[PDB]
């Protein structure tokens, strides 16, 4: 059964909740993004109508197979009204096509789900600098102060400069990057930027990149693995057994592979800085585990929730032990009596 932190007071509107079955009395189901967690139960029987981003909606419709008519895909930073109640969608900062929802409901509340975000300064001149917020139903994933580590932009310098370096002391070196779901697409797009290389994958992965509105991109990928340099392959193929085996494949071309493992945080990071990583090696294979985050930093969403001032915040991750909520909790409150509301 639905949760309470998936439901919104006062209209016939969820969030992110389609693993339940029919939800009593909801009219108007909303998705924030197409990552597996959040689109758990949706095929092409589902019969209600999906509200989401143009993106999000491409996905439904090829990947899932959903009925286009019941696609209503709503466009970002524009006001609109649906059954009744004035909504807006807003860039989360998270996967191509992730948005945020700001609800206005008819009683004069304001409420914005941020689904998963990665809180940024700019953020503060969207339709939000305008006002009031009286819930918010915040991305907790990374709420406490250990969780560290790099600016997208840093890390992507990192594997840009490493891949060049190490092509360009063997022009017969393959670059690998590991994927699984949507997402940190920059990574391997920036790597075969600087190569001169279209990026090879399999025909599944060629299909979900077609629906992301990246402008140029016949441009930049292919299904064609003889004529790319950069290849993309699931990522629990990302390992010394694996890409022993993928080498063999490729006939004499390559006589080294560098590959790329994004992740998200990991306990390294307290210690290490990303110019000063180094790779696990065996024979010609090296691979490097890239702190690559689309979630955000304790510091960021402290940032951006001192800035916004909500009167009340509902965690929607780490909810499941007393201990987690209640340190989530102690830090709302001090946040709250550092900014003074
Ligand atoms: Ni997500």
């Amino acid at each position: 059964t639905c949760p309470f932190y998936k439901k919104i007071p006062g209209t016939g509107f969820t969030v992110d909740a389609f693993q339940y079955g029919v939800v009593e009395g909801c009219t108007a189901y909303f998705l924030t993004h197409f990552h597996s967690d959040h689109y758990a139960g949706l095929s092409k029987h589902f019969t209600f109508p999906v509200y989401c981003s143009e993106i999000t909606g491409n996905l439904l419709k090829n990947k899932l197979h959903v009925q286009e008519q019941y696609i209503h895909p709503l466009p970002l930073d524009t006001e609109c009204i649906v059954n009744g109640v004035k909504v807006v969608l807003l860039d989360a900062n998270h996967c191509p096509g992730a948005v945020m929802i700001l609800f206005y409901l008819p009683n004069g509340t304001v409420i914005l789900h941020t689904g998963d975000f990665r809180a940024d300064p700019s953020m503060e001149r969207s339709l939000l600098a305008d006002q009031k917020v009286h819930m918010l139903y915040l991305d907790t994933t990374y709420c406490s102060p250990e969780y560290t580590f790099p600016s997208q932009q840093e890390v992507i310098r990192f594997a840009i400069n490493t891949a060049f370096e190490a092509v360009t002391l063997n022009p017969h070196a393959l670059v690998v990057c590991g994927t699984y779901s949507i997402g940190k697409e920059k990574v391997f797009l920036a790597i075969a930027d600087v190569l001169g290389s279209k990026v090879g994958m399999s025909q599944e992965k060629y299909k979900t990149l077609q629906c992301l509105n990246i402008p140029e991109i016949n441009s930049l990928i292919t299904t064609d693995m003889c004529s790319s340099l950069v290849h993309l392959l699931p990522m629990m193929q990302i390992n010394f057994k694996g890409l022993q085996s993928h080498l063999k494949k490729c006939g004499g071309k390559y006589n080294q592979i560098l590959a790329f493992r994004p992740t998200g945080w990991t306990h390294s990071n307290k210690f290490t800085r990303i110019a000063d990583v180094i790779p696990q090696t065996k024979g010609n294979i090296s691979i490097y585990g890239i702190p690559y985050s689309e979630h955000s930093s304790y510091l960021e969403m402290k940032r951006f929730v001192q800035w916004l001032k909500p009167q009340k915040i509902i965690p929607t991750v780490n909810v499941g032990t007393w201990k987690s909520r209640s340190t989530m909790e102690k830090y709302f409150r001090e946040w709250k009596l550092e900014a003074g509301y």
